[PDB]
């Protein structure tokens, strides 16, 4: 027993890692076979932030100005193309580290783990969730875009997120591995609106699945609700409102503890309507959006 | 900026772990070189759980009962020996993957990261401080023994813990990779008291230098205290008292803020006092104590 803000085994994403430097600016590469993947923003200057016209820089650009490092080793780029906000550096050699692999675009309210790089080096290793709004409340510093978001099914890596920005308000934002943006975000150096954001409802009813699990019981109580009502209280607090889809991804963790969604739901209501009274669940003192219920089945059961 | 509870990246860790099927029981080892350490519970059988005679249990193995799997790869054992509560079986091959490595007996206190693992496989990574009364609180299921905390200093991992138990009340005991159990705490299956636990003072005011980088500073004040007032309130709150040793180790954080040592002990004073008023700090809503002043420069400044 016990819950933790588990991250996936980061050493499959590590074996990717490299160092891609264009002119003076360095970030981090992902190098997947013979291709690596890096923010196209490695080829601007301090000038190009506020608008960059990324067509044009990037024709000034040569496969021998893009100088890519695997730790000690020398990569040959003999291919350059730049696809939405990511570029595709072609090199001479797959990568001998390569896991079975997939492009995916994660929906909002799914988790990922986050492996932090600077200079394709691995700092460390997160899990968070995207957003409502498509943001990521990550801990990035100046030289770990490039950095990538990942799930990881037996020996599958599922990609989901690469690292580009930090907005003025200090949360993150970046692309699928296709360098689509996730939210409406665009590669420039200017402030630019997040939307409303919301606590992720089926990852709270879940995170209290776990708590029960885990042992921490106390807000439990004799009270059961609606979808209605409860979409009431959820409304009120900022909270996604719950859908029979989210109820039925909820099933598995009602059948191994017992408690109907909807009276899950009650104790949410309390929470919300009352607050936590100076107390705690599985060691936190808000309610928790960041497991998903795959999360809690997997940590609950052991998953490799 | 963003401040989040980081894990060293796992895969030099990950390249180490093997499993250890004993008779009926199996758990992981950990395969440094040309010897695998594991706990010495692997030994025993469900009527041996409550007082086992561990030198007797092991006179009945041979070095062929101590089955050793690296993923698909088995190995062969050519020698057993029980150092404390753990076993070294002596393999006829060093692992290829082997990383630098050490192993340390860390202080009440640090932190350091998980791998969690199951049948010698990895399941997740979570970092965790090691309690003042010497246990961990961390997520553990049957079939985790064996997994190892560590920490990583630039190519060198420094093994600190092995998992060896969940006592009765949900939290973890385990030793250090000699065998020693952290704690009071014996491999048998009763009730053992841990003592009373304190909150990491020294880790808390790490924590609030870390909010004060990353942008949130609500708490800050207008007044100071001594080491000695600050003291009476940490003994009313259950917190470590704070030395000058810790006021030293809190200096280079200091420096970078501005903010004296005893002026953020009076911040966490009137928190202590007060409570957060239905605020938060880096998003959590209680004091934070599983950040070292080490780990917060680490995060704030990019060590890869
Ligand atoms: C370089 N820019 C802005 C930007 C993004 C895209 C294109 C352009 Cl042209 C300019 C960043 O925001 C990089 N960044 N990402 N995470 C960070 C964390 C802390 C400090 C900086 C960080
Ligand atoms: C087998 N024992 C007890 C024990 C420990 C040492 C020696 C003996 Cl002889 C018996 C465990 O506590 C193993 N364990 N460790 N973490 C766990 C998490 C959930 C469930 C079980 C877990």
């Amino acid at each position: 027993s016990g819950f933790r803000k588990m991250a996936f085994p980061s050493g499959k994403v590590e074996g990717c890692m490299v160092q891609v430097t264009c002119g003076t600016t360095t970030l981090n590469g992902l190098w997947l076979d013979d291709v690596v993947y890096c923010p196209r923003h490695v080829i601007c200057t301090s000038e190009d932030m506020l608008n960059p016209n990324y067509e044009d820089l990037l024709i000034r650009k040569s496969n021998h100005n893009f100088l890519v490092q695997a730790g000690n080793v020398q990569l040959r780029v003999i291919g350059h193309s730049m696809q939405n906000c990511v570029l595709k550096l072609k090199v001479d050699t797959a990568n001998p580290k390569t896991p079975k692999y997939k492009f995916v675009r994660i929906q909002p309210g799914q988790t990922f783990s986050v492996l932090a790089c600077y200079n394709g080096s691995p700092s460390g290793v997160y899990q968070c969730a995207m957003r409502p709004n498509f943001t990521i409340k990550g801990s990035f510093l100046n030289g770990s875009c490039g950095s990538v978001g990942f799930n990881i099914d037996y020996d599958c890596v599922s990609f989901c997120y690469m690292h580009h920005m930090e907005l003025p308000t200090g949360v993150h934002a970046g692309t699928d591995l296709e360098g689509n943006f996730y939210g409406p975000f665009v590669d420039r150096q200017t402030a630019q609106a997040a939307g409303t954001d919301t606590t992720i409802t089926v990852n709270v009813l879940a995170w209290l699945y776990a708590a029960v699990i885990n042992g921490d019981r106390w807000f439990l109580n004799r009270f059961t609700t609606t979808l209605n009502d409860f979409n009431l209280v959820a409304m009120k607090y900022n909270y996604e409102p719950l859908t029979q889809d989210h109820v039925d991804i909820l099933g598995p963790l009602s059948a191994q503890t017992g408690i109907a969604v909807l009276d899950m739901c009650a104790s949410l209501k309390e929470l919300l309507q009352n607050g936590m009274n100076g107390r705690t669940i599985l060691g936190s003192a808000l309610l928790e959006d960041e497991f998903t219920p795959f999360d809690v089945v997997r940590q609950c059961s052991g998953v490799t």
